[PDB]
């Protein structure tokens, strides 16, 4: 299995609020991917895991309920640590239907302040968080708890408009490309047929010559679509063992 690709790596970094010790669940493991799975599946947690640090030497990983952007939390440094923040919480963009969007946009297309989900004012409604556990209906952030076609949306703070889609750019269009896209550096991580890009720093399921350390110019972070070798457009090794690689379909700057 695999979930490490769901995460945004920031090397030699770690996290800390400062609070009176505070519960920070920890456990020895073999790999970072092992931390990943536990994190996204939340098994044995009294809370939701947004990020986690892995200690490459001690081979321990620590699970956090917040991330580098959370309310008052300092970062740091550590030669032997790596921080892995879930992409669902930090991206400023959507893959397709936006079922997994957990960023912090709280404004509709037409620009209305969203109504908080813990509220029935102005609009009465069934989407209490209690019923949509793990869909993160917090504050008044746009969400898409049922994975429907409109993408993320929210109840509106205008009595007249009950709900409305939030205009969140698609990861394929936020940073746009140009020429053969050798300069593309945007955050798209899925291929044209919808397959999921394998992380450049990994050699599995596909072995490949592109070690990020040997290629400081190409932007081989995480699993983002890139074009190091001058194809007609950016591309990625996939997570399907049956397809070594595949083009990504990034929107051009028009």
């Amino acid at each position: 299995r695999n979930t490490l690709h769901e995460f945004k790596k920031s090397a030699k970094t770690t996290l800390t609020k400062e609070d009176p010790l505070l519960k920070i669940k920890t456990k020895k493991v073999n790999s970072a991917d092992e931390c990943a799975n536990r994190c996204i599946r939340n098994r044995g947690f009294t809370f939701t895991c947004k990020a986690f640090v892995f200690d490459k030497s001690r081979k321990r990983c620590y699970w956090y309920p917040f991330n580098s952007m959370s309310s008052g939390v300092k970062k740091g440094f550590g030669h032997e640590f790596d921080l892995y923040e879930n992409k669902d919480y930090i991206r400023n963009c959507i893959i397709g239907k936006g079922g997994s969007y957990k960023g912090t946009v709280s404004i509709t297309k037409s620009g209305i302040k969203c109504q908080p989900w813990n509220s029935m004012i102005p609009h009465e409604h069934s989407f209490l968080p209690s019923s949509y556990r793990g869909k993160d209906l917090q504050e008044n952030y746009c969400r898409n708890p049922r994975g429907e076609e409109g993408g993320p949306w929210c109840f509106t703070s205008n009595p007249e408009v009950r709900y409305e889609v939030c205009d969140i750019p698609q990861c394929s269009e936020v940073e746009c490309m140009t020429a053969n896209g050798e300069s593309y550096r945007g955050p798209m991580d899925h291929t044209e047929s919808g397959k999921t890009c394998q992380r450049w720093d990994q050699q599995t399921p596909h072995r490949h010559k592109f070690l990020p350390e040997r290629y400081p110019d190409k932007g081989f972070d995480d699993n983002y679509c890139r074009n190091p070798d001058g194809k007609p457009r950016p591309w990625c090794y996939t997570l399907d063992p049956d397809t070594p690689w595949e083009y990504c379909a990034i929107k051009t700057c028009a």
